[PDB]
């Protein structure tokens, strides 16, 4: 046993003391130093850690390949396996076709997710050299990207499938030669002979036994029922990592042949318990295609649940037996296995029995009939009998860890030649603390015919038997209740169709034609995309890259895993790890802190607290925050202190060893609490113009209402990270940080330590995403780390785990609005009064500025004569909310469009007409009195309506809605106006520093930080044009406080504008110094001028600086320009909702965006798509949930759903407005980062449109102004679709 | 710095040029990415060359702070700096000498 | 010369675009940079001394 | 310089110099060097990129 042997990228790895708790990810990164593989969640849900595994299959005599999540794979389970990471398939000197194409296709932005996506695609090609377009997309079911919007990735890889200017040229893609892939380790082919011996590994706390025979397994379980079985570890991995579950003795039976067999019996197919879900999927798939439909009803039901269950990485190692035994209340497989009565074979030393899955198989929460010494041997999925039908359903979302997510398996058997119910089994998950069967309802249907009375009967029973107390855990009681009835209804209708196919048409009924779409199963509609942009003048020099689609400068390195991110930086031999200790109470006094247990953990160094800060414990943008809490905590997540230890593992354990005792204090959680307690940050903010009282008085109509807008977690693929390196001299310290604000990071560290700014250096090479979440909140980690470094005199590092990050750093601001709008019968709005409320959290931070921006956009694109807007920032006991791409703008605008939609409905006029009629006009003044010049919104609008063929499609939507009863479509077109420039005037500045070395190469740096937006690429493009030299001679390495000081954060979408100008000026100064030399050698080469200048003693270094002029709005006099210019755009989106489940399809989206004369169309289109998808998430998928005590529950991708590859609009169209130079900004361009995000509301209102159509057919009868809050999740959508099931009338 | 006290001398020069205490000025290191194409520290000329370069870089800063001191004659150095910053005035400059 | 500290260099490769950062006991950062750059075949702007 | 902490993956280097004032290099044998624990490689003119 003892030694563990496997291969990594063809290199043999021999581990003599393997620790069972060591995951492949940590081993690759920290032991082997291969950091291309990233940690994005450690949950198996993001895919940033995807790697490929290759092994000689014992029971196949063949070499196989498959992908897995390195973060969940124990190295002890990888004996005699061959691993391939991103570094193993290629590098920048020789990129693999997969790396080359994702890079050149602009499919890599921040680049943190690229390696994982490259490995998913790479693994696919290894198993299928010529995949279909559908297989390609399915390869990324387990890969999440927060920057690209996915389109570019799928478009670039489509070139592998056997299925105006352009952004990239596939014709130049290098051909793929499979024979050149890495050879399978010859040794593993030799060791293939020697029999597999049992192995034993002993770590610091766990013992791992790799069983080779069934005999050894049962024997161990007999002598030690204690032994914890582990196969794929996709469940146990989570339990140990996030639930602090420790299993001292583990046994992995994955090698045992009996547990991996696939037997075709007369009653069905029997799968060994350790069979991966991928094998189950492939076997059932083969059977479904080759066997008669009547025998595969159950198989297809299982395939249904497996289709959306995780991705390839997880299904490759997740065993079927593992799912079953985990016994989760929301398992999607158990409800199907119960309803179908699958046979489970259980064995133990000398014992063997067989039981069919039923209500008794799951005694209580996460328990089964299995005896402590028993192990699941196999499970037989049954062939369906003639006259037997099956259906499987599952909730379109998930909010809680393992509860409140409706899943179901439904079966029915009819008496031969009839429609009389012989058997009926309706099983559900997510309706209790375990998988249950409606044993009280179904029996009452036996003998009955499949008719309308049965539908009522069953619906009545489920509503009663599956009753959920309003108090029920998981909430969404109405929604869940409605789902059980709705799912059965689909099953009911489905059985009617199937009975009809059996010729019982004249017995059961025919089924209303407009009801058909309700039974349709998932269908993958083929994608269609188009990107339109303006070509640069034919006259433009080929070396002038401004306006050309130059791919992100670091794309190749990111696709190869060579690009270095903070935690990829090697550790110093004396480096230490830090772990933050946070409050578990919303508001309470700290009565004591006990570290006795922390001190017992190996490698423990110290526990830092407020007492340890040398100078000031007051931090934050407005100095109202504590570095470390003193006396009291003000939110769940409030940082109390930090543990320092040799390793991250020891720091985490030590952290759990810091016992804190509290004394609760009155807590203010929600916006009502804040309002009810007058708990706000500062005074009311307000903008007012015209006469309100008069306005409403002259209005033919007046509508009032409210709207709640949920917040949002940034979910940058790379969490917050900081490395502090103390120099031991005069307080000098150098920090490497993943932040968008080097200036504040430097300032906070300095103030906390009590040393001048000139002693602190902050360097940022790049971030794996930021989106505003790192504009300020990153300092919370930096200061703590810097303190540890100072105290220990040693470098210290800290990278937050996903849960810590989501909890501690806050997010977008949730908004509560109460509006009142007065308008004419013509649709013309005459008066508007809106009061805004945002939940700010426990520190001010950027809250006030955000509310200001919301107020600056409460008009969106509409001219309103009499308007008044007010805003209050609620001070609450929740983590502080901060900046998030949009900065209050999307919230202010969503509200505007909300009451605007009600205006249209009330007037009975077409929404587009009502909107166009109220839209501003060139030269008008906004509610804050700024003049709108270069107003391109109308052009975007007209072009978008025409290009998207809005009118004709509106007709198709009407038609679809009249011919479909339980499916409805919506189509909406939404405009937007976004002010560009920081609301805080002086922040609109930028600096740069340029050096020209004697070899002619240029080193450029500026205050902006690269976080995936392609800022450095643009700056190189700008500098190349200004200097008249190829971009190849100019280089940008990083951002540093000691090269460019007092920089504003990379935010407000203004970085390119600011730094571009700064860069331009620095280059001009250089040119002026070179003039004498070039005038003497006109054709002479650049290098000659440079060397002449050098030997003539002329300076080849210069700074550059720029300040946006004429800014400065005053809330007191409502005068002055807060913005330099505005960005404009229009988006038309179409959706199709499922009136019975609340789920929907984003059918098509057309966008026309004004980015002036784009500096880079590839990057800008990339930003529009990316921003748009983040918006799509904000308005329809992303939802955070907190306990009534203020504790965030949503802390990972399993409960927080951001857009996935399959979430984007099937047909995605983006156009950049032609001929619209913006002279005001660098090279006539316009900012693009934030403006596009709000346009995603077009999907929100398309959905509201569809719901309205649904309500007109099943609800009351009139056109009510129903409430639809954001995010418009499946729950809200379903509940709004009032019908006989939500009302329980079918009962 | 190789022991000859060059940084000490440059801080002395900067302190006089800027009219502020040496305690507010710090030199951490020498790097090709802050000042390029530099001559080797030799010929006994380093203080001569760099002192002059430091002097010019400081004069440039002073000239930019001019409007602010003129307005706040007595106000402390920190006040002029913060006012220059919130007025969007560059507080970074290169210096050179031949 | 007999400087008490003999000649010494630490070279830290960055793995990106030929970037390299060197910590050196030298009186000539410019030539150190140039010579390292020419030897490696990368532009001066990638080497920092 | 040498007081700076070593990176956990940092390596050491030692120069091999001539013992002759002027001569042709007929051959170089590193067989013994390869036997030393920790040996990584021997760089020569051939390795200069
Ligand atoms: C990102 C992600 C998304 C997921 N999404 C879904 C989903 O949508 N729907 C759904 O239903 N599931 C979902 N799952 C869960 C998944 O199906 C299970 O985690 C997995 O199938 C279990 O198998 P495993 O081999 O990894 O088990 P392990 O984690 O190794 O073990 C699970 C448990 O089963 C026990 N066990 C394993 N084999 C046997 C045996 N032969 N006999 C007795 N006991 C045994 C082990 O002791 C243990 O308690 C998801 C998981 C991840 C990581
Ligand atoms: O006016 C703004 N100020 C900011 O600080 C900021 N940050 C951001 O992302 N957007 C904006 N907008
Ligand atoms: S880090 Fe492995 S799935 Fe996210
Ligand atoms: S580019 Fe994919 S997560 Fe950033
Ligand atoms: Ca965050
Ligand atoms: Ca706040």
């Amino acid at each position: 046993a003892d030694e563990l042997v496997f291969f990594v990228n063809g290199k043999k790895v021999v581990e003599k003391n393997a620790d069972p708790e060591t995951t492949l990810l940590v081993y690759l990164r920290r032991k082997l130093g291969l950091c291309g593989t990233k940690l994005g969640c450690g949950e198996g849900g993001c895919g940033a850690c995807t790697v490929m595994i290759s092994k000689y299959d014992r029971l196949q005599n063949k070499i196989v390949h498959f992908s897995v999540n390195a973060c969940l794979a124990p190295i002890c389970s990888l004996h005699h396996v061959a691993v391939t990471t991103v570094e193993g398939i290629g590098n920048t000197q020789k990129l693999h076709p997969v790396q080359e194409r994702i890079a050149r296709s602009h499919g890599s932005q921040c680049g943190f997710c690229t390696p994982g996506i490259v490995m998913s695609m790479y693994t696919l090609l290894r198993n299928q050299p010529e995949p279909t377009v559908e297989e390609i997309e399915n390869a990324f079911q387990g890969n999440l990207c927060r920057c690209t919007g996915y389109r570019p990735i799928l478009q670039g890889f489509r070139t592998f499938a056997k299925d105006s200017p352009s952004l990239f040229n596939p014709e130049d893609f290098k051909p793929l030669d499979p024979t050149q892939e890495p050879i399978f380790p010859p040794e593993l082919l030799r060791l293939k002979d020697t029999p597999q011996k049992k192995l034993r590994f002993e770590g610091e706390r766990v013992t791992w036994i790799q069983a080779s025979t069934m005999e050894e397994l049962l024997d161990l379980k007999a002598q030690h029922p204690d032994a914890k079985l582990v196969v794929g570890n996709t469940e146990i991995g989570i339990e140990m990592k996030f639930k602090n579950m420790l299993f001292p003795l583990i046994v992995c039976p994955a090698w045992i042949p009996e547990l991996n067999s696939v037997v075709h019996g007369p009653e069905g197919i029997s799968f060994g318990a350790s069979c991966p879900l991928s094998l189950v999927e492939s076997v059932l798939a083969e059977e479904i295609a080759k066997l008669p439909e009547q025998k595969t009803e159950v198989f297809r039901g299982v395939m249904e649940q497996l289709r959306a269950l995780a991705g390839k990485q997880v299904k490759s190692v997740a065993s079927i037996g593992g799912n079953i035994i985990t016994a989760s209340p929301i398992s999607d497989l158990n409800p199907v296995f119960m309803a179908s009565g699958a046979k489970l074979t259980l064995v133990s030393r000398g014992t063997r029995r067989t039981v069919r899955m039923d209500h008794t198989f799951f005694p209580g929460y996460r328990k089964t009939l299995l005896r402590p010494e028993e192990i699941l041997l196999s499970i037989e999925i049954p062939y369906s009998k003639e006259g037997e039908f099956f259906s499987a359903f599952k909730q379109a979302s998930r909010r809680e860890d393992d509860i409140a997510k409706v899943t179901s398996g439904m079966r029915v058997l009819f008496k031969p030649g009839t429609i009389e119910v012989q058997e009926l089994s309706l099983c559900f998950g997510g309706m209790a603390d375990r998988t249950i069967s409606a044993l009280k309802t179904t029996p009452k249907q036996l003998s009955k015919s499949w008719n309308e009375e049965l539908l009522q009967s069953v619906c009545a029973g489920l509503a009663e038997e599956l009753q959920l107390a309003p108090d029920a855990p998981g909430g969404m009681v109405e929604f869940r209740r409605t789902l059980t009835l709705s799912f059965f209804f689909k099953f009911y209708l489905t059985v009617l169709q199937k009975l009809g196919r059996a010729d019982l048409e004249d017995m059961c009924g025919k089924l209303d034609p407009t009801f058909a779409s309700a039974t349709l199963l998932f269908q993958k509609d083929p994608p269609a995309n188009v990107q339109l942009f303006q070509e640069v003048p034919k006259d433009q020099s080929e070396e002038d890259m401004v306006g050309r689609p130059l791919p992100h400068l670091a794309a190749n390195m990111q696709a190869s895993g060579e690009a270095v991110y903070c935690d990829d930086i090697p550790r110093y031999e004396n480096e230490l790890s830090l772990r933050l200790v946070t409050s578990t109470r919303a508001h309470a006094k700290i009565t004591s802190i006990d570290t006795s247990e922390a001190k017992k953990v190996p490698g423990f160094v110290c526990f830092l607290t407020a007492e340890d800060v040398p100078n000031s414990n007051a931090t934050g943008l407005f100095n109202d925050e504590t570095v470390f809490a003193k006396d009291e905590v003000t939110c769940v997540g409030h940082i109390i202190g930090a543990v320092v230890a040799d390793t991250p593992e020891h720091a985490q354990r030590a952290a759990r060893g810091v016992k804190i005792t509290y004394e609760d204090l009155p807590a203010i959680i929600t916006i009502q609490d804040a309002i009810n307690n007058n708990s706000f940050y500062g005074s009311e903010i307000k903008i007012e113009k015209g006469d309100l009282k008069k306005g409403f008085s002259e209005a033919d109509n007046v509508v009032s209402g409210e709207l709640y807008i949920g917040g949002q977690e940034h979910f940058y693929l790379e969490t917050n990270c900081t490395i502090a390196v103390p120099k031991g001299e005069a307080g000098e310290m150098e920090l490497f940080v993943s932040t968008q604000n080097t200036m504040k990071t430097q300032s906070f560290v300095a103030k906390m330590l009590g040393v001048p700014d000139n002693r602190i250096v902050v360097r940022v090479k790049r971030m794996g995403g930021g989106f505003g979440g790192k504009e300020t909140r990153s300092t919370v980690v930096s200061t703590a780390l810097a303190l540890a470094a100072h105290k220990t005199g040693r470098p210290v590092r800290c990278m937050l785990d996903r849960d810590e990050d989501m909890l501690i750093t806050g997010g977008r601001h949730p908004f509560l609005a109460k509006y009142k709008v007065g308008f004419m019968k013509t649709g013309t709005v005459v008066a508007l009064e809106v009061a805004h409320f945002s939940n700010g959290g426990n520190t001010e931070d950027l809250s006030r500025s955000i509310m200001e921006r919301a107020l600056f956009h409460m008009d969106n694109a509409y001219k309103i004569p009499n308007i008044r807007g007010t805003g209050r920032i609620c001070k609450t006991n929740l983590p502080s909310n901060t900046a998030f791409r949009g900065f209050g703008g999307p919230q202010g605008m969503l509200i505007a469009e909300y009451w605007m939609s009600e205006v249209a409905i009330t007037c009975g006029l077409p929404a587009e007409e009502v909107r166009r009629k109220n839209m501003y006009k060139e030269g008008d003044l906004t509610h804050f009195n700024q003049k709108l010049e270069g107003f391109t919104l109308p052009r975007c609008w007209d072009e978008c309506i025409a290009s998207s063929q809005y009118l004709a499609r509106k007709r198709e939507v009407e038609k679809f809605n009249r011919e479909n009863c339980w499916k409805k479509r919506g189509l909406c077109i939404i405009p937007t106006k976004f002010g560009i420039s920081f609301t805080l005037p002086f922040l609109n500045q930028g600096g740069a520093l340029v050096h020209v070395y004697t070899d002619g190469s240029v080193l450029l740096t500026h205050g902006g930080t690269e976080m995936g937006q392609g800022l450095h690429t643009k700056m190189v493009q700008v500098a190349s044009r200004a200097l008249k030299i190829p971009t190849s001679k100019i280089h940008i390495s990083e951002t540093s406080t000691n090269t460019v000081p007092n920089t504003s954060p990379t935010a407000a979408s203004a970085s390119a504008d600011l730094n571009g100008q700064g860069v331009y000026e620095a280059c001009q100064t250089i040119l002026k110094r070179l003039e004498p030399f070039k005038k003497k050698k006109p054709t002479g080469p650049w290098e000659a001028w440079v060397m002449d200048a050098y030997t003539s003693a002329v300076s080849l270094s210069a700074t550059g600086f720029y300040k946006t002029p004429n800014l400065g709005y005053s809330f007191e006099t409502n005068s002055g320009n807060p913005f330099h210019y505005f960005s404009y755009g229009v988006a038309c989106s179409e959706v199709e909702i499922d009136c019975l489940t609340g789920d929907h399809k984003n059918l098509r989206t057309d966008i026309v965006m004004d980015v002036g004369s784009s500096l880079n169309p590839a990057i800008d289109i990339g930003q529009v798509e990316g921003a748009f998808v983040q918006g799509l998430g904000l308005f329809t998928m992303e939802e955070l949930h907190y306990s009534p005590e203020g504790s965030l529950h949503t802390r990972g991708p399993s409960t927080y759903k951001i857009p996935a590859f399959g979430s984007i609009p099937i047909e995605f169209r983006v156009s950049l407005l032609r001929d619209c130079p913006n002279k005001r900004a660098i090279y006539a361009s316009k900012a693009v980062g934030e403006p596009p995000l709000f346009l995603a509301s077009s999907i929100f209102f398309a959905i509201k449109d569809a719901i309205r159509a649904a309500r007109a057919q099943h609800g009351d009868n009139a056109k009510q102004l129903f409430q639809l809050d954001s995010p418009a999740t499946p729950e809200k959508i379903r509940n709004a679709c009032v019908d006989q099931f939500t009302t329980l009338c079918v009962t």
